[PDB]
């Protein structure tokens, strides 16, 4: 058990999970000094990324974020092995401070930020067994702006008033989620991080989008009203913001671009 | 044992250090949303800061900063208590990234900060005794950037060289310490806070001045490249690097302005 604010909050996860006090860790500040453009950094395909709008998915609170579940014949070709879908999920502030995304660019926090969780389907059964292995995981980030209203965001946005509490699930009509994705994926941040959850274990490997995508101010006022962190019985109610963690140090590490 | 770096770096100083977890952590990013001018917030007064250029001053690398010992006969007025000296210590990057500064204006990091830090001698004998007690501690924050050479600040680093490794001491004639401050001292920003070092106690009034000051880039490089963390025979040496602890979180709380 852990959380985003006070006694339970990212100083203290190392004293519970030692991997959070350890190297490797994320999200980081992307800023020019520490990035390098590589030529090796090929575009991705985003295979199976096509979900039949008549299929469901399950969308779930799990006390963090909020979590869609994805199948793993949803994946990642590119990479050193084949990275199969496990889940999607966000990071928020909050209706005062939406300012949430974990990964900043030049000291900036964007409004909040996707993240789209694959394991090595290669070398393990399923994320969890993956995640504390090597070479585990590998996630997709997106930026989210402040703009204008994004219909497909809203394919899950429209859910969130039935997932309110912890452990509460809802059946979600399939979609594109390439739609999600911002322009020109071509261009990308590219480095070796960790989960930015407990329990923090270093074997992530990171691409984030060099480009954001724009939500409305009602679509982040909704996500980041909607959710507690709590059991719809919970005596000490707690709301779901603010559910992303500080910039970590860079321990020598360099991010690699696919653009100079 | 602690350090800004592995197993033992600020993530796990929580677990000796139990403050490092608590209320009211430093450093924090200074941002319009949490700015408030405060009109009562009048000008400090430095006083005894002109130091005889005939008394000597012990430069000391502790292995976490070079500091420079203080006279308590040194102190600030303008505040409720009497803050007298106790030492001055430095925060800095390193050379491939020479961005830092321990508090941020705007997500931006500047190339170091000194900390002049003083102590409640109205109510406490020593640094030691005030720093885990109410009201116990003040601070004077400088943001240094990268400019035209500061003959004042060289009094300092011109002796880094004799004090290259952990536990090695040197002399430094008095200088007016008031010459490492930037202009227009009346404009400074106000907060409660910590320790941004092990043991991180909530006991810190924080003055950060609005203006930085300018050392040269030849300046920067000898801080940044001086000093080692590690004993003169350690057989494994350690540059003093990114001695900076990462930014907190400061929810729904206010920076005050001696500024509009
Ligand atoms: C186990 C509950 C903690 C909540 N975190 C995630 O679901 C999560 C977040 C990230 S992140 N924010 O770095 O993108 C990542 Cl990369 C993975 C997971 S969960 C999948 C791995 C796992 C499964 C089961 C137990 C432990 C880890
Ligand atoms: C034994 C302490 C280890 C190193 N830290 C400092 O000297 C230090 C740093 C700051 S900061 N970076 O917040 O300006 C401040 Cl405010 C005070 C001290 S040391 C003085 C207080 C102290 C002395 C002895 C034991 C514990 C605290
Ligand atoms: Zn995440
Ligand atoms: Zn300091």
């Amino acid at each position: 058990k852990w959380t985003y604010f006070g006694p339970d909050g990212e100083n203290s996860w190392s004293k519970k999970y030692p991997s959070c006090g350890g190297l490797l860790q994320s999200p980081i500040d992307l800023h020019s000094d520490i990035l390098q453009y590589d030529a090796s950094l090929t575009p991705l395909e985003f295979q199976g990324y096509n979900l039949s709008a008549n299929k469901q998915f399950l969308l779930t609170n799990n006390g963090h974020s909020v979590k869609l579940n994805l199948p793993s014949d949803m994946h990642i070709q590119g990479l050193q092995s084949r990275y199969s879908a496990t889940q999607l999920h966000l990071h928020w502030g909050n209706p005062n401070d939406p300012h949430g995304s974990e990964h900043t660019v030049s000291g900036q926090h964007f409004a909040a930020e996707l993240h789209i969780v694959h394991y090595n389907s290669d070398l393990y059964p399923d994320a969890s067994t993956a995640s504390n292995k090597s070479e585990g995981l590998a996630v997709l980030a997106v930026l989210i702006e402040m703009g204008s209203f994004n219909p497909s965001y809203d394919k899950i946005f429209s859910h969130l008033q039935h997932v309110k509490y912890k452990g509460q699930e809802a059946f979600v009509p399939g979609f594109n989620i390439e739609e999600l994705l911002p322009e020109r994926t071509a261009e990308y941040y590219r480095y070796r991080g960790s989960l930015t959850t407990p329990p923090c274990n270093p074997t992530v490997l990171w691409t984030v989008f060099r480009n954001p995508v724009q939500i409305s101010q009602e679509q982040l006022l909704a996500l980041e009203t909607a959710l507690y962190c709590t059991h719809m019985d919970d005596p000490s109610p707690r709301e779901m913001i603010n559910n992303f963690r500080q910039v970590q140090k860079f321990d020598e590490r360099l991010v690699y671009t696919s653009f100079s």
